[PDB]
C-alpha cells in the first residue's frame, strides 16, 4: 500500500454531505458530470452516498443522479455514470479528524479529492499530503 490505514468512523448506511473546510464547499457532482464545491447546503446534488467496495475503499454517488465521483487519467474529477476503476477512493482519517479520498487508481501518486478554496476541485496532480483542499466532513443530508 502506500498510503496508511487510519480509517474514519461511521459508516455508509446513509448518505453524506461531503464538506470541505477549506472553503466550506460541499462537494458536488453535477448533472453533467462535472464536480465542484458549493456552500449550498440545499443543493440537489451535494448528497452522496458512500458505499464500501474492500474495507477503506469506497465509491462515492450522487443520490439525485446516480453519477459516481471519479477521477480521471488527467487527475479530474467527473461524475461518472458507471462505476470504473476511477470510481474508487481510498477513503481514510487525515488529522484525526477528516475524511480524504484518495484516487485508487492513482493511489501512487497521491491524487485526491480535493476543493479549492473557491469550490473549484482540485485536479489530482495538484493535490497531497498536508494540504487543507482534501479534508472533508461527513455531514448528514437533504
Amino acid at each position: 500500500h502506500h498510503h496508511h490505514f487510519n480509517l474514519p468512523p461511521g459508516n455508509y448506511k446513509k448518505p453524506k454531505l461531503l464538506y470541505c473546510s477549506n472553503g466550506g464547499h460541499f462537494l458536488r457532482i453535477l448533472p453533467d458530470g462535472t464536480v465542484d464545491g458549493t456552500r449550498d447546503r440545499s443543493d440537489q446534488h451535494i448528497q452522496l452516498q458512500l458505499s464500501a467496495e474492500s474495507v477503506g475503499e469506497v465509491y462515492i454517488k450522487s443520490t439525485e443522479t446516480g453519477q459516481y465521483l471519479a477521477m480521471d487519467t488527467d487527475g479530474l474529477l467527473y461524475g461518472s455514470q458507471t462505476p470504473n476503476e476511477e470510481c474508487l477512493f481510498l477513503e481514510r482519517l487525515e488529522e484525526n479528524h477528516y475524511n480524504t479520498y484518495i484516487s485508487k487508481k492513482h493511489a501512487e501518486k497521491n491524487w485526491f479529492v480535493g476543493l479549492k478554496k473557491n469550490g473549484s476541485a482540485k485536479r489530482g496532480p495538484r493535490t497531497h499530503y498536508g494540504q487543507k483542499a482534501i479534508l472533508f466532513l461527513p455531514l448528514p443530508v437533504s
